[PDB]
């Protein structure tokens, strides 16, 4: 079988997000975030870490980029802070704050490095959240829709690839329903609401993106973990029919038909949980297709049949599936599957149902890194991660599927949401840890090297 | 979670075909059909039977529609001989053949049975055969748009569902790639090329019934075994995304959204067996939609990794997948699987995929059956099949599947295509067997009367 090569510009990237890297919380008039906020509650995160110096890609951005440079990226995913463009969310626009992202930009683009713009990784101002409530709102959507109206007219001329909410799935369920990220909620009736009002937040962009930025491309990431049955037991196929249409499509339908599935639908709605729907939301959910699929991928899920008085280790949801260990797959160390060929099903999956192309917009290994003498870090674990995962996609793209990019995550080490720095995923080692932010120094690993050549060959050596 | 009832309307029905069952092979005016010829083949049937005479019931279909009266079926599926009323398959109407099939609509109606008119179920006359090759050629297309059209006009103020090709997937794939059936061809560039021709029929079929019968239901029936990875080995995965996409969304997808699925497409394309496509292909297949998928179930198939020098016992498609035995699942006394479950997942997955209302056209159980004096049929194997797969549609409706009906799969005993009369469907014995006609009669099984409460209680009493 011959593998197709990699298509003459697939975007190899490397990506990051502003709350992980950036630093400057309050500087130039940047506002709170909700994250600013809920990481200075005691006990939130590890060690009390948080975002207000993380990695200093504010001011560090150049020497980041000349690194990226080096590389050869052909594309750096990024986010923009929402409340550095509006400190409040709404209201005045904050000019440093957008000069921030344009010196970004063209520096990127003086090194030709396509930028990818994320709108959203989380981050909502704070003022959102005092005055209303911020995602449980349908006041978001309007305002949602000036900011990123604002980053189009700024920026459409010179960023071509865009993506609009990274990972709701993930800011949702954690934010309303697992209440370990903002606003800290535990309510399943609420997680849906705000869910619903996200969606056509998310649909209202792309709509505005169509005016303003025609050449452009647009979508959605969804943090894809695809589901297995555990085996051919009717009862584990029934229970992954379940799991993939509750996990996935849940979200990955509403991006690309507009329609949320129905047993899903039906099953919340005998639980009460069914989110409100007024007058025109079907119609904006429909009339807003995506350009590409974004997909944040770590690893598949196995689930099983979970009896009425199941599993609430295993997590799962009564009378409809419960998570398994794979017995034939490898786990990291934090016990995360290592699953490259569920990657490979992923890809196919969505190109088999969508039929749309697919940009990766997030995948790498996080590991305990050792900074050896003469500031050497050999991480040939996070080598062989990344080697397998690409190996896969050539294979889905010999396969038919149409994979836009590739952007590892991430490009240097930063701040994790709740557990400090220790598990690193960059290409480039960052000198701090939970404790003090040492001289932030920025160090290539083993793996910057190889990928460098990854790119340099298109490919063709891994 | 309480089971939902069926709804107050479901077509709770029993299904036949014309060359099983009819007889009067050439009676008033009837041309040969392609099986006429086939079943005279010697070798070809078990022990010579053939549809001379089958079970008689072009002339005992008063005494058939008494009988589901009796049971008070809600409709019976049954198709129609297309070289009863095209002798030749164009030219030349034959009243007298319409005419049979009025009777038995005005029978029907008379007892308040609906009448579910199946259009195709694999008796092609044999002069289109001579004429151009039948399902080979395009000229199919408009003949039988013609026959189509001609029932339409006749019938359709009083039919009001319709099925158009009844298991495309097993006509063609019989026909044309494993040779067992007319044909008799084993060569698989062209049995995708007649696929294709039959796929443009379809839709072209359907385009006249919304001209002709605009309050009507019309839909393909889909011979429909969904397939189960045989573990969560991520290898054997993929070989289930592989064989769904290849054995079943290959005809499903043109069925409900005009388009052939990408992968599969491109490995045919690198065999040289993708179909020709002419303009105005892709055109018709799209603006053809159905209103429900018919599904004709018997089971469901385990897969698993087969390598590109594997399996070409287990069946497959190199590099794809190979068929392995479920060990999950029971057994009929003739070794298909019995996989009610599997028929709730097939559901499901049809909903899931396509939103499409669906209509069972075909389910039972094939086995010997006693004859005991006194004229009793003891048939509680028959019985029990047939009520747990009533109790899985039912899990489906639960879970939000549209369910139209259930044809019950057979109404009388029938003449079975190559295997004689022995393994018999019926709730009705017919008194015959492979060497003689006996005297035709009609015995009530068991099942029979299960299934007058199953229909009195509208499904309440399994
Ligand atoms: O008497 P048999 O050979 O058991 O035939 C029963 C009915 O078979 C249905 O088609 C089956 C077929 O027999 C299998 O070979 C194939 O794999 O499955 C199809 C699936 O529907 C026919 O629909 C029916 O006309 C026969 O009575
Ligand atoms: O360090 P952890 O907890 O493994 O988190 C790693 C990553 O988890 C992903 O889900 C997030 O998209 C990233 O923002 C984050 O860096």
């Amino acid at each position: 079988r011959h593998l197709k090569p990699f298509p003459p510009e697939f975007l190899w990237g490397a990506a990051s997000a502003a709350y992980q890297v950036e630093g400057a919380w309050n500087e130039d008039g940047k506002g709170l975030s909700v994250w600013d906020v809920f990481a200075k509650q005691p006990g939130r995160t590890f060690k009390g870490t948080n975002g207000d110096v993380a990695v200093d890609h504010y001011h560090r951005y150049q020497e980041d980029v000349a690194l990226m440079a080096e590389m050869g990226l052909k594309a750096y995913r990024f986010s923009v802070s929402w409340s550095r463009v509006f400190p409040d969310g709404n209201g005045a626009v904050n000019e440093k704050g957008l000069d921030f992202y344009d010196r970004l930009i063209e520096e990127l683009r003086n090194h030709g490095i396509e930028p990818i713009v994320t709108l959203y990784h989380w981050d909502v101002p704070q003022a959102l959240m005092d005055a209303y409530g911020a995602w449980e709102s349908r006041r978001i959507i309007d305002d949602f829709d000036r900011y990123a109206v604002t980053l189009f007219q700024r920026f459409g001329d010179r960023v071509k690839y865009w993506v609009t909410l990274n990972q709701q799935n993930i800011f949702i369920s954690f934010g309303y329903r697992l209440g370990l990220h903002p606003p800290g909620v535990k309510d399943m009736k609420r997680m849906y609401e705000a869910n619903h009002i996200a969606n056509l937040a998310n649909a209202k962009v792309i709509q505005s993106f169509r005016h303003y930025v025609p050449d452009g491309k647009i979508g959605p990431s969804f943090a894809y973990s695809p589901m297995y049955p555990y085996d051919s037991r009717p009862e584990n196929v029934l229970a992954f029919e379940n799991a993939e249409e509750f996990q996935n499509h849940w979200w990955m339908d509403v991006y690309a038909w507009g329609m949320y599935p129905q047993a899903a639908w039906n099953y919340l709605e005998s639980q009460g949980l069914e989110p409100t729907v007024a007058p025109g939301d079907w119609e904006l959910l429909q009339a807003a297709k995506p350009d590409f699929m974004g997909v944040n991928y770590y690893q598949t899920t196995t689930v099983e049949h979970n009896p009425p008085d199941g599993v609430g280790t295993s997590s799962g949801i009564p009378g409809l599936f419960k998570t398994v260990r794979n017995p034939h797959v490898d786990t990291t160390n934090w016990d995360w599957a290592i699953d490259p060929v569920g990657l490979r099903i992923g890809l196919r999956r969505i190109a088999n149902r969508y039929q749309l192309p697919i940009l990766i917009t997030e995948n790498g290994l996080g590991e305990f890194d050792t900074l050896e003498p003469g500031d050497i870090v050999n991480d040939d674990y996070r080598i062989d991660y990344l080697r397998r995962h690409v190996q896969e996609i050539q294979r889905a793209i010999t396969d038919g599927v149409d994979v836009l990019g590739y952007c590892a995550w991430s490009f240097t080490d930063l701040l994790s949401w709740l557990n400090g720095y220790q598990k690193r995923y960059g290409f480039v080692y960052v000198n701090r840890d939970d404790e003090s932010e040492k001289d932030l120094r920025r160090i290539k690993k083993k793996s910057f090297y190889w990928y460098q050549r990854v790119i340099e060959t298109n490919g063709a050596e891994l």
